[PDB]
C-alpha cells in the first residue's frame, strides 16, 4: 500500500533526494515513484526481491512504458537502507548503498518533478530534498 | 492544500520527529497533523500568518476539541524552519527554532501514532522520524 505521498515538490534539475527507510522483513518489493502526479511518472524505481532485480520504468497517463532492468541487487529484507536520487537533466541517477548507480533516462523531458510516492514494503525514516 | 501525507508511521511514545521545510512566500498558514487517520488527530499544530498565533487542537472523529492558542509567533513567510515534535506519555512537545516549546496534552491517550499530514504553505525539505 501507499506509505508516503508528497505533492508540490518543486524538484528541478540539479536536485538531490535522500530517502532512508526500513525494508519489511516480509517485503517482496517496494517502489519510489517521482513525477507530476500518480498517473504520470518520470521514474518508477522498483526493487523486486523475487526476481532479484531493480526495475525502472516511466508511466504516461497511467500507461507503463518500456522497463529497464538492473541485476545489481544488494538489498536485504528487514534492513535500513539509504537511496539517493539525482535529477540530472536528461537522466535520473539512483545511487545505492554499495555505490552502484542506476541510470534511467528522463524520457519525457520533465523539467520539474512535483509529486513523489513510496509504496510497498518500505517505511520511510528520513527524507531530504534540495 | 495537502502537501505531505504518511500512513503506517508506527510512531510510539518516546519517539522524536523532525520536520524542516520552507514556508511559502505567500503562505497564510500551515498545519502539521498527527494521529490515527485524517479524522482522528492527536495533534493539529497550525501557525496562522493572518492572526500571528499558533493554534493547536485535537480532532475526534472530525470534531475539533478545545483550541490552545500560543501567541508566541516567530515564524516568517519565505523562510526555512525546523520543527521538532516529541511524543511523550502525557503530551506532545513541539520545539520551535527560537527555543519556545509548545506542550499539547495527549488527550486521547495515544501510545502509537500512525498518520501524519502537512497542509498549507509549507514544503518539507527534511523529515526524520524515530
Ligand atoms: O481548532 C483548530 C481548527 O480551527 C478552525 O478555525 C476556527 C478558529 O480557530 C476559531 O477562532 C473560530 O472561532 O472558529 C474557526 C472555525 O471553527 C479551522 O477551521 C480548522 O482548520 C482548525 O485549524
Amino acid at each position: 500500500a501507499r506509505m508516503f505521498e508528497m505533492f508540490n515538490l518543486d524538484w528541478k534539475s540539479g536536485g538531490t533526494m535522500k530517502i532512508k527507510g526500513h525494508i519489511s522483513e516480509d517485503a517482496e518489493s517496494f517502489a519510489i515513484n517521482l513525477g507530476c502526479k500518480s498517473s504520470d511518472l518520470a521514474l518508477h524505481f522498483n526493487p523486486r526481491f523475487n526476481e532479484s532485480v531493480i526495475v525502472c520504468n516511466s508511466l504516461c497517463s497511467d500507461n507503463w512504458q518500456q522497463e529497464q532492468r538492473d541485476k545489481h541487487f544488494n538489498f536485504y529484507k528487514g534492513s535500513t537502507v539509504k537511496i539517493i536520487v539525482e535529477f540530472l537533466g536528461d537522466k535520473f541517477l539512483v545511487k545505492l548503498p554499495d555505490g552502484h548507480e542506476v541510470e534511467f533516462p528522463n524520457r519525457h523531458g520533465y523539467d520539474k518533478i512535483s509529486y513523489l510516492n513510496i509504496l510497498g514494503g518500505f517505511k520511510v525514516t528520513s527524507f531530504k530534498v534540495e
